[PDB]
């Protein structure tokens, strides 16, 4: 079947994880470069509301990324979702995202495994298997894209069904 190379950037479990497709890497690198070049000159963003798109700083990295506000908290804090990296974090630093940089689609993709492709044991072991190879390349077969944008996929490692590479199960 049609397999696409990707890297898993966030993994809460088989039914909910995020990937960055190899095909989108060039565009993501261009986005990252453009954001870095304009970063210092971007004015403050103060229209904090759920759903708002902006540039926000990830406290753990201190780097600015494209972000969507998920929850408005107290003291100018907001829980945001970094659309190009699939992770959420609470931050207080927001800058305006140029219209041109808001046009590109998110570069991280939410996925959920076709539940029939793994066993109960596989599901439990996948967490540790993935955590050990976070920077490694995996492949996904996209079976469908839900109305929410989420891809239902079959996961592969070294082009083999993941269940085959999970030797302990």
């Amino acid at each position: 079947a049609e397999l696409h190379n990707c890297v898993v950037v966030q993994f809460d479990g088989p039914m909910s994880f995020y990937v960055q497709m190899e095909s989108d890497v060039p565009a993501l690198e261009q986005m990252t470069d453009k954001l870095l070049d304009a970063e210092q000159d971007l004015p403050a963003f103060s229209d904090l509301k759920e759903g708002a798109l902006c540039v926000a700083q990830f406290p753990e990295d201190e780097v600015f990324y494209r972000a969507q506000i998920r929850k408005v908290l107290d003291d100018g804090k907001c829980e945001v979702h970094f659309i190009d990296f699939g992770n959420n974090a609470v931050t207080q630093q927001f800058r305006q995202l140029p219209e041109e940089l808001a046009k590109p689609a998110r570069y991280s993709r939410h996925c959920e495994l076709d539940a029939s492709t793994i066993s109960k044991c596989d599901a439990a072991l996948l967490q540790s298997f993935i955590d050990t190879r976070f920077s490694e390349t995996f492949q996904v077969e996209i079976l469908a894209t839900k109305g929410t944008g989420t891809h239902v996929v079959r996961l592969f490692y070294q082009s083999k069904n993941i269940s085959e590479k999970l030797q302990e199960c």
